[PDB]
């Protein structure tokens, strides 16, 4: 029985669900959804038992240090800590130069935490190795977004769910993934029967129980699948000419400038009967998805890594687009491209905020000279501090770790030895002899904590106030609901200190608290098309999320982006009705990029695709999820899927361990058939620390946004 409620948001996934904590003055008691957020006050069964996870004693609670390699981490005080952290920092620029230190953070850290981190870095040390972990996630999305639209994120919201008479939902789980979303995706279905539901997945999930269609092409071909579409959409004139003659560009397959008859051209390449052999599906499925996409009313893609974890991410993420581009199926209640992002904080706090090591806050870039000056204006710099040369994205971060170039390294709200690709070649990366790593993690099972050198306990989620920015341009405050336990700390305030103690100006560093930090962030962001100047914490604290562009404390904020009358960014008195202002001369870009696959594909030796997963009851490694004996009863440890007629095709029965074999390593895993995988696809869980699949999984990446490429790689099975 709670006397107060303190309205926040769920520590969980990018749909951002609001929360409400039972407190019974000092301790939470209970938890229920914000009535007056997106979610309507329903939570998925892992929001609803958060409790227990806040109530955990098995915490981080003082400073840990290890003093040598291989040692055992023992108590140290919060003092020592800060002037080992920061002694050790400033000796190796002193000696090595910014680049030898790098920032490694998170989508879940608040906004506040990461604006923090990334000013210290790129301002104070004068270093631009801030990445984090959506990189891993997130960058092909924002690629994708910023060459078709010339800027980042969603141009529509959840609320475009409740209009779209058609989904098209590629690459991606939403109901183990989203469950909140997909939950809407089915109210509506339910509401509006005559809804079509398109689920493209190599694997049948528990997505596709709602959809008109599921299409289980080969991994990697979605790229030929979708142009496929684009050719049917052309051919029987079910484009928008009116659409695309004012409002798009179009460029070929080397980047250079086209036309409609160059795409129509183009599109030749990618014949539904050709197209439907390289995919594994029927002809029949091309022609229906493009069908239903082109001739409903309105029509909304949502995907998720399916799309991104991919060396052909960014081009993928194009071809969504390109769908939505030629028909004009977007900038309209229902009808918009939405980029699904996973984390609950990969868009406030690292990508809109710019805390990528190519990029600056609200917007900027690292190689443009004007935004340099603009932020070394805006944050009282020397010219020239900001340096012109991105540093290192996470996959070559970790190289450079390494290697011995990045000698201090700060980890923080991730689990990089257990989340990273090729685990072995990253685990051998973080065991450098030379190498300082800190880590700033909440809960001692996290396996990454058997690397570090110094560990600082934080406060987690509603211990303290933060901002979370969720996929539909929400920022949400969480207001502090409980004290941190034992020595546990706000990693704002960690930061601070950090950096005064590590020489850096303390009026570079001039917070108090969160608040503090997010007033100067809102100055940041004024005048950009990322502005939320409008967006006080007064107004945070009473409203239930404000949706950017929000300029102002009497903007309601904003739906529709690139929509004259709902977008602010766009003049009202602008000419034409939509305006991509990202674009110099106001068009979005079809990008006509060639089809190819992944970068192990699989041969006669390794015949098979290894894909990795997300499952409903288990949050990334589990070391929160896994203080909840409830989350354990359905999937409690690690399996491999394997398909039917493959299974019994090569003698293999359900149940039955098997060694799952890729050039990198070797693992023993419980068989689990069905027709979840289609023919020639396996699939493994990463939630299991006793069974760490990035192993066996390579470590491509897109060579624009650099995101590795999980879903796909190249194994065999064998009877164990
Ligand atoms: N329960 C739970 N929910 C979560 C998380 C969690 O750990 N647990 N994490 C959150 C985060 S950070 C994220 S990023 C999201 C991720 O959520 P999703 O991306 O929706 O979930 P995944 O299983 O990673 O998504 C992969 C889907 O893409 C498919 N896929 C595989 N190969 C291909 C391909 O070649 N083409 C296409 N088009 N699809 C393919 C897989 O079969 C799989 O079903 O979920 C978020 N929500
Ligand atoms: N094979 C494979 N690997 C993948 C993926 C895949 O699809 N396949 N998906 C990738 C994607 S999309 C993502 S988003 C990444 C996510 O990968 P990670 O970010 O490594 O996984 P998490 O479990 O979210 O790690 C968050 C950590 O923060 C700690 N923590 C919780 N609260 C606090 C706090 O207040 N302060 C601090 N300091 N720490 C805290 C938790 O204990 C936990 O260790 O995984 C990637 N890895
Ligand atoms: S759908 Fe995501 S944000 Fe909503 S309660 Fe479930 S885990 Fe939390
Ligand atoms: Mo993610």
């Amino acid at each position: 029985r709670p006397e107060k409620w303190v309205k926040g948001v769920c520590r969980y996934c990018g749909t951002g669900c609001g929360v409400l904590v039972g407190v019974k003055d000092g301790k939470a008691v209970a938890i229920q959804g914000n009535p007056n957020n997106h979610n309507a006050g329903l939570l998925c069964l892992k929001g609803s038992l958060l409790i227990p996870v806040l109530n955990s004693k098995e915490r981080v609670t003082q400073p840990l240090v290890r003093r040598h390699k291989g040692g055992k981490l023992e108590p140290v005080s919060w003092d020592e800590a800060l002037d080992l952290m920061a002694s050790r920092f400033r000796s190796s620029i002193d000696m090595y130069g910014p680049n030898s230190v790098a920032w490694y953070g998170s989508g879940q850290c608040l906004t506040e935490e990461s604006y923090v981190a990334n000013k210290i870095f790129k301002g104070g040390f004068g270093t631009n190795n801030v990445d984090g972990n959506p990189r891993l996630c997130m960058a092909s999305a924002v690629g994708g977004y910023v060459t078709s639209f010339g800027k980042d994120e969603p141009m529509g919201t959840y609320a475009d769910i409740d209009q779209a008479t058609c989904f098209f939902i590629i690459g991606s789980n939403t109901s183990e993934a989203h469950p909140v979303l997909f939950r809407r995706i089915a109210r509506r279905k339910q509401v509006e029967p005559g809804v079509k539901i398109i689920v493209a997945d190599p694997r049948r999930t528990n997505t596709s129980r709602i959809a008109d269609m599921h299409v289980a092409f080969r991994p990697g071909t979605d790229l030929a699948f979708m142009h496929s579409m684009a050719w049917v959409i052309i051919n029987e004139e079910l484009d928008n000419p009116r659409f695309w003659q004012r409002y798009v560009n179009f460029m070929d397959a080397e980047g250079k400038p086209s036309d409609f008859e160059g795409y129509k051209a183009f599109l030749e390449n990618y014949r539904p009967e050709k197209v439907a052999e390289i995919c594994r599906v029927p002809v029949e499925q091309i022609y229906g998805a493009a069908r239903a996409f082109a001739e409903s009313a309105a029509t909304m893609s949502l995907w998720c890594m399916g799309i991104n974890q991919r060396v052909q991410g960014v081009f993928a993420n194009n071809l969504i687009h390109n769908l939505h581009l030629i028909t004009g199926q977007i900038c309209r209640p229902g009808a918009t491209s939405f980029s699904l992002t996973g984390q609950p904080n990969a868009c406030g706090g690292v990508r809109d905020g710019g805390a990528l090591s190519h990029l600056l806050p609200a917007g900027r870039a690292i190689p443009n000279a004007k935004h340099r000056a603009e932020m070394e204006k805006l944050w009282g710099l020397p010219e020239g501090r900001i340096a012109p040369e991105p540093g290192y994205h996470t996959v070559a971060l970790f190289e450079a770790l390494g290697r011995g170039d990045v000698k201090c390294m700060i980890i923080c709200e991730t689990n990089p030895a257990h989340t990273l690709p090729n685990l072995n070649k990253v685990h051998k990366a973080m065991s450098h002899p030379e190498s300082f790593i800190v880590c700033i993690e909440a809960f001692p099972d996290a396996v990454t904590l058997e690397y570090a050198d110094l560990v600082l306990p934080p406060a987690f989620w509603c211990e303290r106030d933060g901002v979370y920015g969720c996929g539909e341009r929400r920022y949400s405050l969480t207001e502090k609901a409980v004290d941190p336990p034992g020595q546990c700390r706000p990693t704002v305030n960690t930061l601070v200190e950090f950096a005064r103690r590590a020489g850096v100006d303390p009026q570079l560093v001039n917070f108090r608290n969160a608040e503090d930090v997010w007033n100067e962030w809102r100055m940041v962001s004024k005048g950009t098309t990322y502005d939320f100047w409008g967006m006080t914490r007064e107004r945070l604290r009473k409203e239930s999320g404000l949706i950017w562009p929000c300029p102002s404390e009497d903007h309601p904020g904003t739906s529709l982006r690139y929509v004259r009358g709902q977008d602010p960014c766009v003049p009202a008195d602008h000419p034409d009705r939509f305006f991509f202002y990202g674009k110099p001369d106001g068009r979005a870009v079809i990008w006509m990029r060639p089809a190819k696959g992944a970068a192990e594909e699989p041969d006669a030796e390794y015949p098979l695709y290894l894909t990795s997963m997300r499952v409903i009851d288990h949050w990334h490694t589990a070391t929160m999820t896994g203080k909840v004996p409830e989350l354990q009863k359905a999937n409690p440890i690690a399996f491999v899927e394997i398909n039917e007629e493959d299974a019994a095709r090569t003698g293999i029965k359900h149940g039955d361990s098997v060694i799952v074999e890729t050039r990198r390593d070797a693992m023993e895993l419980p068989a689990r058939v069905s027709d979840v995988c289609r023919p020639g696809l396996i699939a493994v869980p990463f939630f299991d620390p006793k069974k760490l699949v990035n192993k066996l999984f390579l470590d491509a990446t897109d060579p624009v946004s650099r995101e590795p490429e999980y879903k796909i790689c190249a194994a065999r099975v064998r009877k164990a």
